[PDB]
């Protein structure tokens, strides 16, 4: 997250850290036997961390998990980034409580204006390489559709959304991949691609989750 603020322990319950010996992507816990990230961010042999504020200290409210199935969208395309989207199975449910905790999924797509809450440990810099150790949090705006296709001529699909400020300085990042952003209390994004990070007139752009609640919902009913 470029130009964000720490989010303060356990105040974003619902992020969790995808490990694969080190931090590499973000995702989201829809319930206590299921996070949701970016297909782009998909590896074998994931470790779901939960409870997670300093990725690098055990604090002892963390739960490790491993995955136990991944199941990415059957229409992924890792050239365009249409439907980067996966559904992590943990092999054990996860415990919830006030640090750990599961995000809805929206019954309705968010609307052009709506603030957004983004979070991630992603590269904290537009130039330059910072990592923090600690969960970084951002409000940005959903931007117009319009916006969006100006930006990114011939790139926007109808299952992508830009949120941000075209400004720049303010971003998701390498790093922040397959996290949440929530908006109005319903996970409605999942971080997915950008040019660079905090650049002016390239804002972020996001995986529409409303368009996949079907197949959500679906998948964890039959796995
Ligand atoms: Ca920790």
């Amino acid at each position: 997250i470029v130009g964000g603020y720490t989010c303060g322990a356990n105040t974003v319950p619902y992020q969790v850290s995808l490990n694969s010996g080190y931090h590499f992507c973000g995702g989201s816990l829809i319930n206590s036997q299921w996070v949701v990230s970016a297909a782009h961010c998909y590896k074998s042999g994931i470790q779901v961390r939960l409870g997670e504020d300093n990725i690098n200290v055990v604090e002892g409210n963390e739960q490790f998990i491993s995955a136990s199935k991944s199941i990415v969208h059957p229409s992924y395309n890792s050239n365009t980034l249409n439907n980067d989207i996966m559904l992590i199975k943990l092999k054990s449910a996860a415990s919830l409580n006030s640090r750990v905790a599961s995000i809805s999924l929206p019954t309705s797509c968010a609307s052009a204006g709506t603030q957004c809450l983004i979070s991630g440990w992603g590269n904290t810099k537009s130039s330059g390489t910072s990592y923090p150790d600690v969960l970084k949090c951002l409000k940005a705006p959903i931007l117009s559709d319009s916006s969006c296709k100006s930006a990114y001529p011939g790139q926007i699909t109808s299952n992508m959304f830009c949120a941000g400020y075209l400004e720049g300085g303010k971003d998701s990042c390498q790093g922040d991949s397959g996290g949440p952003v929530v908006c109005s209390g319903k996970l409605q994004g999942i971080v997915s691609w950008g040019s660079g990070c905090a650049q002016k007139n390239k804002p972020g752009v996001y995986t529409k989750v409303c368009n996949y609640v079907s197949w959500i919902k679906q998948t964890i009913a039959s796995n």
